[PDB]
Order: C-alpha cells, then sequence, then structure tokens
C-alpha cells in the first residue's frame, strides 16, 4: 500500500475530478498515482492471499 500522503493526494484530486474543476496535469497526476495504488495493492494482496 503507498504512503498517507499519496492517498489523501488521491482524495484531494478525485473532489477537484467530482467538482468538475482538476486540470489536465492533475488528471495526469491522479494516473500516475491510481496506478502506484493498483501496484501497492497487489502487492498486499499476495500476503493476503496467504490465508483461510
Amino acid at each position: 500500500m503507498i504512503s498517507n500522503a499519496k492517498i489523501a493526494r488521491i482524495n484531494e484530486l478525485a473532489a477537484k475530478a467530482k467538482a468538475g474543476v482538476i486540470t489536465e496535469e492533475e488528471k495526469a497526476e491522479q494516473q500516475k498515482l491510481r496506478q502506484e495504488y493498483l501496484k501497492g495493492f497487489r502487492s498486499s494482496m499476495k500476503n493476503t492471499l496467504k490465508s483461510v
């Protein structure tokens, strides 16, 4: 899972997106973060799989 600071940024940009004020630079930033989030998630799922 990615840093707490980055989760906070994802939430901030998600809010801008819903409000329709997000810029193109922020959209690109959000995409990069969403990829970093999914990567940290797949990694975490690797050790969550090891359970009954």
